[PDB]
Order: structure tokens, then sequence, then C-alpha cells
């Protein structure tokens, strides 16, 4: 189906009161959390690419998504369509709400909300898919409450300048600068998105490796601007923002960005709010009856697994950010490690994304060990470092000796009172887990809290950070810059503020550390787009941007052809693996259901569907 929310002959006249458009206007806040946060869907965005490869424990989930010859990407196992249907409700449910509201002088400030999400809806569902239908039964971007059996897709350049751009324009113009509900939608989002839809649409135009769209339409755009142009407003709209903030900004260390106790900072524009649930009510009463945000347990590990020289389950599975529940679903590469963050010592982002050294909590389990001995006899209290993930002498761990008895792959070190593993001999089964998405929850006790809950914590979609990289990327591909804003400007930014040390994850202590002159200078003279993808996997590695980063500069190919990884437990073999991503998987496949759920010929539905998947 295209449509899941049922809809009335009376929904039109609801949506001419105000009453009713924030009725549909908060159901929008809501489809947030059936993409951000979904697991599966977070796959689609990443597995595949240079962030991400299977884990141990993977399904065909996530094993056909890898395109690395363990599994088939197919109209029915490609797990973009969970966005399908639930942006095409939004999106219809948006139609109504913009007609009707507008029609009849409804608030534009909070219709404007709707445009806005519509944009960012018809944004995701393009990129994904290519081009895709504006008209749902009823008439381009109109309200359809009867489902059609038919459908048609419009094409790319349709879609962004139809639907998109204006929406985008319009929202800006009316929307708030300080959110008017929690994670409310600021003009400021409005600018992030729009810039990077002119950004997404330039690059399109370029299309300088010659990627195919569908459904074909040429490579000109209906408004009648070139690429250079798009570029150009894309730095500009972002530059806007950034000196008209409203609320927002950067905190002041990368720490600070994704720490469970700072979440809904002001560097976060837009989040799924996976507190708030729904209250049923039954004919004017109440009845006694949400999806779940557990994306952070696809890049998290059996951490439980680790022993003590005596063999005692030391680490308890509990709900704090640095351990939560582990599915081992997705893998970080090696590239990861030695690429994208090679500079360990002047980022604080490698340490403000991975949770490397891993603490006893045993009394979390009821137990009542004073210490506990590992690591050549050495006793080790409780929340000292059992396990570690290092990168300073990887070359002289022993995994020959005692190791064995820590459960994990590991070995030790001299002087060293913990187990060690180094990010060389990094594997599917036991790698440094995802920090950033770990779970946090103020109401634990003296125990282990509901590490198998969903995330209360909101899933960040947007960030002020993004407009830096979105303008810099601009600049790049050929924008006139302001003074101080050239992309090096814009990208030093960044990097100045990642070598502000507030907290080491890994110490699990506060600290005080200034190395942004040093990260300045370590920054290239000029910028290429290896570069802006880079810094992007360092500020947003495992945040669900890549695969759309990837495809926009056409870089897939590049960065994801082969991946590094070592096997399960053990297994300190770093093996190169080479994935085929054909040009045709450069657009997801249009899932299956939608074409089954229509009344069309055999021959309409290879027509509907996108090239590569039609067998």
């Amino acid at each position: 189906h295209m449509d899941e929310q049922p809809r009335s002959s009376y929904d039109p006249t609801f949506f001419k009161t105000e009453k009713g458009v924030e009725g549909g206007v908060t159901s929008m806040y809501a489809h947030l959390r059936y993409i951000y946060g979904q697991a599966y869907y977070y796959n689609s965005c990443l597995t595949g690419t240079d962030e991400a490869t299977w884990g141990w424990s993977a399904d065909g989930n996530f094993k056909d998504a890898d395109l690395s010859g363990v599994g088939n990407l197919t109209a029915t196992t490609c797990r973009s369509d969970a966005l399908w249907g639930t942006a095409f409700s939004n999106i219809n449910t948006a139609n109504g709400v913009i007609e009707n509201g507008a029609e009849v002088g409804v608030n534009e400030s909070l219709v404007s909300e709707a445009r806005f999400f519509r944009a960012f809806d018809y944004f995701l569902l393009v990129q994904t898919f290519g081009g895709v239908p504006l008209d749902l039964g009823s008439g381009e971007l109109k309200f359809n409450i009867t489902p059609s059996r038919t459908s048609v897709r419009n094409t790319v350049p349709e879609v962004y300048t139809k639907a998109i751009f204006p929406d985008l324009l319009t929202a800006i113009e009316n929307l708030p600068a300080n959110p008017r509900v929690t994670g409310g939608v600021t003009k400021t989002v409005a600018r992030l998105y729009l810039a990077k839809a002119y950004l997404t649409y330039a690059w399109w135009l370029k299309n300088p490796n010659n990627i195919p769209t569908y459904p074909e339409c040429q490579r000109t755009d209906p408004n009648g601007h070139d690429a250079a142009w798009y570029f150009q407003q894309a730095y500009d709209v972002a530059v806007t923002a950034i000196e008209n903030p409203g609320p927002f900004g950067l905190q002041e260390s990368f720490w600070m960005v994704n720490a469970g106790p700072n979440d809904r900072n002001m560097e976060i524009l837009l989040y799924a709010d996976h507190t708030q649930e729904d209250e049923y009510y039954n004919g004017g009463s109440l009845s006694y009856g949400a999806p779940d945000n557990f994306a952070g347990w696809m890049m998290n590990w059996n951490y439980t697994d680790a022993r003590s020289a005596d063999n005692q389950a030391v680490i308890n599975r509990i709900a704090e950010q640095c351990y939560g529940r582990p599915w081992t679903r997705m893998a970080p590469p090696l590239g990861v490690f030695t690429k994208t963050f090679a500079d360990k010592v002047n980022d604080s982002r490698y340490d403000g994304t991975f949770t490397t050294v891993y603490r006893g909590n045993w009394s979390t389990a009821g137990q009542n060990w004073e210490s506990v001995t590992n690591a050549n006899g050495m006793k080790v209290k409780e929340r000292e470092p059992i396990f570690s993930f290092v990168f300073q002498d990887m070359d002289k761990i022993d995994y020959a000796g005692e190791g064995s008895k820590s459960n994990l792959g590991a070995g030790t070190l001299p002087d060293r009172a913990d187990w060690v593993l180094g990010l060389d001999a990094v594997g599917r089964y036991v790698y440094p887990g995802l920090w950033k998405l770990g779970p946090y929850r103020t109401d634990n006790g003296s125990g282990a809290g509901q590490p198998n809950a969903g995330s209360t914590r909101p899933y960040n979609i947007a960030k002020f950070s993004e407009l830096y990289l979105v303008a810099a990327e601009a600049a790049v591909e050929g924008a006139a810059t302001q003074a101080g804003k050239s992309a090096r400007d814009l990208v030093n930014v960044l990097r100045a503020r990642a070598g502000r040390w507030t907290y080491s994850n890994a110490e699990y202590k506060e600290v005080d550390r200034d190395f942004s002159a040093e990260m300045t200078a370590a920054t290239p003279a000029t910028i290429d787009i290896n570069y802006i993808l880079d810094e992007r996997s360092r500020e947003f590695y495992g945040e669900g941007y890549r695969w759309f980063d990837l495809v926009r500069t056409q870089k897939w190919n590049e960065y994801a052809d082969s991946y590094v990884i070592c096997g399960g437990k053990g297994d300190h073999n770093p093996q190169t693996y080479s994935r085929t991503i054909e040009a045709f998987h450069y657009l997801r496949p249009i899932p299956q259901g939608q074409l089954d759920g229509m009344e069309m010929t055999e021959e309409e539905k290879d027509a509907y569907q996108n090239p590569g998947y039609r067998d």
C-alpha cells in the first residue's frame, strides 16, 4: 500500500480549523519515530558504504544491504521500503493540511510546519527512489481520500521544483526562529534542508560519473538555472542560517553533541522524540494500550562475553550509554580507524563516537567483589578498565598467551591491568560499540535498569554543524564565497571545535585539552570532495547520513568498492572484501508491496520499477 492511514470525507473540513491543522502537524512529528531510530531503515542508510558492513549476528536485511556477495538486494529485501508508506502517508496528511489550511487562512506559521515536512519527506524519497508520484489520486500535491489503484511517477526535477523548493522557501518566510514546541521546526532547519536540497539537485544536474535517473528525464531544470546557480544558492542559504541562527549553535565540545545528559541541546535542529508516546481513547473514554528506537543495537556487540582471569562475568548488560543492548548486526570496517579517524589525539571525535574502554559494573548484577584478577595477575576494581580497544602499541599485543581467558579475542601488554585488542584486529564479533546511540536513563538505581527497552533518547536527525559542511561543499563546487566563509574557513570551524576536549569516554572523566590550533594547521591548503566526505564521516559517523552523501557526490563506488575486516571472536586476520555496486544501485528498488497493490499490467509494473530490479 501507499497510504497506511485511514481517511474520512470530513478531513478537508477538519483541516479548515486550527485544531485540525495542529492535529495533522503533530502526527508529522510522530511520523519521524517510524523512520529515525528504526533499525532496519537505519541499516539501509549505512550498510554497504565505508561506515558499515555486516556484523557476526547479521540477518538477510544487513547481508543483502552490504552488496558484498553474501546476499541479494531486490524489491523485496531492501529496507528502503520502511520509508515508502511512512513518507507517503505523511505527505498526504500534509497535502490536506496545506490546501485546506491555506485556503481558509489558518495561521501560516503553523501551516508552514507541514510545508517543511512535506518537502522533508519528498527530499528523502527523491534521493532514495528517484522520481516519485506527486499525484496520489486527486491531483498534484492534493489531498487524497479514497486510495487510487494506479500511480504515476514524476521526474526528479519535477519533485524538486514542484514540491521541495517552493515549500521550504515559504516555510523559511513564515516559520518561527524559536521552536513552537519541543523539537519543533524553525527557520534554521528549513534553511538547512533547502541548502541540502539545492546542493543535491546541483550534483544531480552536473551528473559527473553518469549515473542514470529514473523515470527517464533529461538533466536540465524546468526552472531554468544551471548547476552553478544551485551550488550558489546552497552556499547562500546555508550561510544565511549560520548568520541568523535563532537559538541554535555549536556545543563547546563534540562530546556534548551526543552525550546523553545533554540530549535536546541547541546544536540539534530536529529529532524524533522517543519519550513521547500514544494515548488510546475509545468512544471518548480512555482505553489502555509506539515504535522503538533500537538503531543503537545494530553497531553494538557482546561486551557481556568479557571474563576475568578466573572466568568471572564482570560486565553486566545495563542501560548506560557505553554499554546497552547488542545485536551485533553492523560492524565498522578498518578504514574507519585508519582513514576516517586517523587522528585520535587532537580529535575529540573518535572518542566521542565509539565506546573504546569497557569497564566492570558487576554490582548491577548483584555481585560484591571488591576487586578481580585478570591481565598479568593484576587486581582491577569496579568501574576500572577490563577491556580496551587500543591504537598505540598494536603490533606488541600477545594474543598467544593468557588473553584467551577474556572470552574475547583479546591479548595483553606489559604493566597493563586490562585485556587489550588493537584496531587492526577488529572483527565482525568484537568491535568498538557505537556510543552515540547508546541508551540513557536516569532511573537505573543500583541495578541494570531496562537495557532491552527501546532507547528513550531523541534520535538526532538534523544538526547545526551540517550547515558548515553544506556551505563548504558548495564552495568546493564553485560557489562564490563571502569573507571569512571560504571552504577552508567553514571546515575549520568544526575542526577547531573538535580539538576541544571536555570529557574523555575512554578515560571516563572530565578533561581540559585544546588542540584547535593543531587541527586547523593539519587541514589541507585546498579542500576536495574527498575531504568533505571524510569530515562528514567524522562529525556524523553511524547516524544514517552516509548513503545519501556518497550518492549525491557519486563517490559511493570510490569509498565502498572494497572494505577491510577480521572475522568472529579470536580472528585477527584482516581480509579485504570487494563489493559489486552497479550504477543502477544508486537508486533503491520501489518496494514490491507497492507494485503488488496496484491494478496494472506486468508491463506497467515493470515501467514503474527502477532499472535493475525488474526480474
